[PDB]
């Protein structure tokens, strides 16, 4: 069909197999870079807002104000641009140029926040603007906000289902907000009702959901492995439905997405390596022979130029 804007257009993304990972091609990869805006955050970008505008919170004339710079600061951005919203986005004013400017061009507000702050400084100034006028401005809180999930379990969980012809056996998804791998999971074992694994996926310098399972001190960390590790359990992470968590380093991840560019053609971001270095892990043990692995790749190679991964 012809979607209305860019919004509608979310999801449909493809089923890959892997060639040099895996055992007997049972590693299959889900490309959420082919997106309005090119990473896996757009159908959250687009769901966030059309729940807001159908429970009223988000009117015309109304303004979306979020402290992210990430996938979801640039989802965010094209959704606003599409459905005719202003949207101001706060961030550390050490960020990239080359993010700056790709915000900008989505005609984003961004307010520049004091470097020596960090996000902290943007999450807080953020809170600030809405609070100065509740009525004019609303923040769209992707870390707690169902409408993150929700999506995930209507479009991306079927997807997986329908392109596998419900042979998916193992989910395999790193976690920044948690919605990805409670979305899809919550389709798969519960609209679908097959009992597969659900693995989250987490940096091994932050190995918050693996501590938090122990009953460990949790202990958060630096690490390179952007989109994921955000060093606290967040609320859409339904740890009730996660049947295994597996960490992964940096170095690793990043090489995974090297491997994966040079080796399968495949055009992964940096947080792709780290869930298929952990898929092929899974991948490689003889209670998996057999299983079909699905992974998420949420964004891809270009928005990681400048970035260690070149």
């Amino acid at each position: 069909a012809i979607y209305a804007d860019n919004s509608y257009s979310i999801g449909n993304t493809p089923l890959v197999r892997l060639k040099h990972f895996g055992h007997n091609g049972n590693v299959v990869v889900k490309i959420e870079g082919r997106n309005p805006s090119y990473s896996v955050k757009c159908r959250i970008g687009a769901n966030m807002v059309w729940q807001a505008e159908k429970d009223g919170t988000l009117t015309k004339g109304k303004e979306i104000v979020d402290a992210t710079s990430g996938n979801t600061g640039i989802a965010l951005a094209y959704v606003a641009a599409a459905r005719g919203y202003k949207i101001t986005l706060t961030m550390p004013e050490t960020m990239s140029l080359e993010r700056k400017r790709l915000l900008c061009g989505l005609g984003v507000n961004l307010v520049l926040t004091e470097g020596a702050k960090g996000m902290k400084g943007a999450i807080a100034k953020a809170e600030e603007i809405v609070a100065s006028d509740p009525s004019r401005y609303v923040m769209l809180k992707q870390f707690e906000n169902p409408a993150n999930p929700q999506i995930h379990r209507e479009t991306t969980g079927p997807e997986i289902w329908k392109d596998t012809d419900g042979k998916v056996d193992v989910v395999v998804a790193g976690v920044g907000t948690g919605g990805s791998i409670t979305g899809i999971s919550r389709a798969i074992k519960l609209d679908f009702g097959k009992q597969i694994t659900s693995v989250a996926v987490e940096p091994v310098e932050s190995p918050v959901i693996s501590q938090t399972l122990a009953g460990e001190e949790v202990k958060p960390g630096p690490h390179k492995i952007q989109g994921i590790g955000a060093g606290f359990i967040p609320k859409n992470l339904d740890l009730s439905i996660i049947d295994r968590v597996e960490t992964v380093d940096s170095d690793t991840a990043l090489a995974t997405a090297r491997r994966l560019m040079a080796e399968e053609g495949i055009l992964a971001g940096i947080s792709s390596g780290a869930a298929v270095a952990a898929a092929d892990r899974l991948a490689k043990l003889p209670e998996f022979a057999d299983k079909l692995i699905v992974v998420i790749l949420p964004s891809a190679s270009e928005r990681y130029l400048s970035t260690a991964l070149f």
